[PDB]
DNA sequence: GGCCAGATCTGCCGCGGAT
DNA sequence: ATCCGCGGCAGATCTGGCC
């Protein structure tokens, strides 16, 4: 796509009437308490994203109705989304009609890189895991389907398994069944993923880059269940399935949650959103557009100078910073207005 | 105190034999992977404080022998410090004895200021708890007996309710002591640990901070038992408690968990340590040594030059960087050595 | 060698926003 | 009105430290 132009009244702490990006690359500079964070979370909001935050806490200090209008030009054609935060929640309208937020799936979008991206890399097994999840969910409709059913029986037959015993193949008979799709839809998408973060990641560094995925039911769901049925029924949970496997980054063979240091894992971390951006241009068509926050603040100068040369060859990019990147167009946010000369 | 020598053999990256700290306030100035985070982590540990990571993660890729060697001088006297990490575990000797490492505990020490820090301003409903009790542990044993006792018996109380009902009156009287111990334990730590954070804090910034504790047993624990006795009986835990307590930090009269930007949690989390440095070095007599990670990573020129003017007025003090402060000596570190000028 | 502290992990229940 | 995805809380297994 092309963005063209950003409106907003009372939000959050902004002060602004109309923002128009450039063509290509751009900037922000700005100090401490700007709100350089608060127009990119906008940008996000307008186009059909989410945000951490409440949506309480995302209109200003005393008010009750935010509004957000973004203008963005496609190959399709022109659009118009119109946003109206208060308490009852949102309210889109596309052009001018009120529909769904679903709705929005399918054009491209935006990709923010915030600072809580880095605590996938290196957060717990649970957290890792649950980033593969909605990564694989933003491709395929049907995983999340999947992964929903999936549950269900797994719940209601480890309810079952607590009461002692009773003729529970059926559950197993179903949960094998959810299990195995699961699987193989993992093993398809990790095989194409893999060469795309190994050849980006490299453009950035030198170390080589990969993933591993430790699988507790490889060669079958049921064959498996069978296999430790008196521990199973000793513990009292089913011990055995997709909700228990492992996902590790690897840096040079070694685990990226207890060797790498900060600026290494912020590399990875930029890495897996730039192979992410890369993969969505293909399925969609037209690639998104890329928003980054604080884009050079915990590397040196080697890291700096290559990020900012892979960025350039993109689209539309938009970073934000306490400091000015040399040679491309810079605007200023003082207060939260946005002024450019 | 002071302290004048530091040596290893084998710990992690690190490749020194000797590094001697002058008085005063020192630098550390290197780029990405080169070795400042295990250089301060091993004088952390050296000095007797307690690491994050595992201990079969900090010995150097193919050997199994870590050794730390420190040379501390406090007004009393002159102490030696060494250490050996291998496959039993941590072993400490002071001046030539074996010592078990809750004698240390006595000793000033140091304190480390990190990124990860800032996870507890900015973190769940639980993290916070657990730091303040983890705060409040640092200066009394009896909150740490308290504490066991009441989870132990907390635990058995739950587990009696939980199988219908018995004379339960014999388990609450038991569990009100502790409660009522621990809540008034921690009314007088934080009727002091305010004033000090307010009055560091107003030095590094312009806005005001606060804290805010929330009691779900404040007029008594008996009392709050009695009346809430249908609902723990219908849902079968217990809902009233030390254990149920909430931490809420303020910035401006607004929770810093929702209405708060990097810059000023950054600050929050540093107006915190120095808060409990200056108090423990008013509890045991000499302050002890303070470490500091990217002091200056994500703030604008005003900020750090209060960071950096703050800190030119302690006794000691080490900062580590990408970037060195103007008018202080500096140290380099390549591929994990150090060389000063 | 043995057993108590104590932080880490996994499943269950109730709550908040969309269709 | 109802399913969806989620934050908060309690409980059990593990490894390492002290007797
Ligand atoms: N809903 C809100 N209404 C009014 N002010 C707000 C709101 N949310 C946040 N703020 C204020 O906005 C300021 C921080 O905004 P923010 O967008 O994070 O700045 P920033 O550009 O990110 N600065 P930085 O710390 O470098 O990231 C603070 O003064 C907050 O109190
Ligand atoms: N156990 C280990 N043995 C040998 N090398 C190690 C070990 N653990 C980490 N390293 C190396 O140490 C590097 C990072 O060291 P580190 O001390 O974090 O540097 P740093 O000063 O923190 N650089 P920065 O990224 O800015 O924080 C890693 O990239 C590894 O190469
Ligand atoms: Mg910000
Ligand atoms: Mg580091």
């Amino acid at each position: 796509m092309r963005l063209l132009l950003f409106r907003q009244r009372n939000f959050r702490n902004l002060a602004l009437e109309a923002y128009r990006p450039p063509p290509g690359l751009s900037a922000l500079v700005g100090a401490n308490a700007q709100g350089k964070t608060s127009l990119l979370l906008g940008i996000h909001l307008a186009l059909g994203g989410e945000v951490p935050l409440g949506l309480a806490d995302l209109v200003r200090f005393g008010e009750e109705e935010a509004w957000l209008h973004a203008e963005v030009e496609t190959e399709l054609g022109a659009y118009r989304l119109e946003h109206r935060l208060g308490p009852g929640g949102r309210e889109v309208l596309l052009n001018g009609k009120r529909v769904s937020l679903r709705t929005l799936w399918e054009l491209p979008g935006s990709v923010l890189v915030s600072p809580l991206d880095l605590e996938a890399v290196l957060g717990p097994k649970e957290e890792r895991r649950a980033y593969l999840d909605r990564l694989i969910a933003r491709f395929s409709r049907r995983y999340a389907a999947l992964l929903s059913a999936y549950e269900k029986a797994l719940r209601q037959r480890n309810a079952l398994l607590k009461a002692g015993g009773e003729g529970l193949s059926a559950w197993d008979r179903e949960l094998a069944r959810y299990g195995d799709e699961i699987v193989a839809l993992r093993r398809r998408f990790l095989r194409r993923f893999a060469p795309i973060l190994r050849e980006v990641h490299a453009a950035l560094a030198a170390k080589e880059a990969g993933l591993r995925l430790e699988e507790t039911a490889g060669e079958g769901v049921l064959r498996a269940l069978e296999a430790s049925r008196a521990e199973e029924r000793e513990r009292g949970q089913t011990l055995v399935g997709p909700h228990r496997d492992d996902l590790v980054f690897l840096l040079e063979g070694r685990p990226a949650h207890r060797f790498a240091s900060r600026g290494e894992a912020k590399t990875l971390a930029l890495a897996l959103r730039l192979a992410e951006h890369r993969l969505l241009g293909e399925h969609h068509g037209e690639p998104p557009l890329l928003l980054v926050d604080e884009w050079g603040e915990e590397l040196d100068e080697a890291r700096r100078r290559a990020v900012l040369a892979y960025a350039q060859a993109l689209p539309q990019a938009i970073l934000a910073g306490l400091e000015a990147p040399p040679g491309v167009p810079v605007c200023s946010v003082v207060r939260g207005v946005v002024l450019c000369p």
